[PDB]
């Protein structure tokens, strides 16, 4: 009988996914939150690699969400299907990060001065090949799932992305139609579904 | 019998502890250097995920610098040994990344454009974290590697990155007495140790 706990802050960013990944796998694990707004530095000087979000099981403790992602989707089977699609999972995730950096940069940029369209030249272009890469595992994929037979942690962390770059208004479901339909096909999918419902919007 | 080609430029860069995987394992490969001044755009284009570098496996293709290390390193056994070392090894890789991500962000302004230390001011205490979450795990070790009983990919490329940022004169082998310590174990490896003695200083 282990017990998953996992400690991270009020939002979504990294932790999200690790979230859809114990719905997904239908796991329960206790959530510890905290407070961005009212974190001391002691106590994150006390965190594993002193950041969140970090996972304990049973005395266990693990930092990284990219660590943790696949440490969990490994044991409930969401990391790959085969030793070869485990690492192009942990293809698309690097890629995911990568781009994730890229709009970071923009994000935190377009509030800083005024037509400044010209530094939305930087991640237009990366965003796109982006999608074009993402585009591609789609356009060939037979399951709906960017790879594999199934869904992994690959799915969630690209499409939670898709949420907030909706937000922000970078992504337009329309013109996008091959990951809409990843979109749509993970949020449905059981025990994210639920999740999704009752998820502080 | 399956071929082992790794495409990526002449360069160190983000392709290097491949290689010194490949040798510290001992498994036969075949490097593509690439010419960072003269890839032709439509190469780059159908390239897995439009970049390098890309292990190949006999038209078998892995577009991750991490994906490729993870693969490969734990065909080749030094990915970690139980499932929570392995995790820690991705944990203190995804580290690295972060950090990384920072170095660049200052290479790059550190010849842009005028003493803006300022921005030395940002990066130090990036590299400072880093290097102490990277001095505590070099503690609580046992062996003189970071994580585990013996050497990891996580080693890899964190000793790497060392080196180069020595180059950068962003270290200093005797100011930090344990990261040194570690940086040695690499090099002198049994594997890595013939192969860093051949490759161009």
């Amino acid at each position: 009988m282990p017990s998953y706990k996992l400690t991270y802050f009020f939002f979504r960013g990294l932790g999200e996914p690790i979230r859809l990944l114990f719905h997904l796998a239908g796991v329960q694990f206790e959530e510890v939150r905290m407070n961005p707004d009212q974190t001391w530095l002691d106590i994150k000087d006390s965190t594993p690699m002193k950041q969140l979000p970090v996972l304990n099981i049973d005395g266990f403790e693990l930092p990284q969400s990219g660590a943790i992602l696949r440490y969990l989707a490994r044991k409930f089977g969401f990391a790959g299907k085969t030793p070869e699609e485990e690492a192009w999972v942990d293809a698309v995730h690097d890629l995911f990060k990568d781009f994730l950096a890229e709009f970071k940069k923009f994000a935190a940029e377009r509030r800083s001065g005024e037509v400044e369209k010209f530094r939305s030249e930087f991640f237009l272009p990366a965003r796109n090949t982006y999608f074009n890469i993402l585009n591609g595992l789609l356009e060939k994929s037979n399951s709906g799932f960017l790879i594999g037979s199934d869904i992994t942690f690959a799915d969630l962390v690209v499409v939670d992305n898709l949420l907030t770059l909706k937000n922000y208004g970078l992504f337009d479901e329309s013109e996008f139609t091959k990951l809409a339909a990843l979109r749509e096909k993970v949020n449905s999918y059981p025990g994210i579904k639920e999740y999704i419902a009752k998820r502080p919007v």
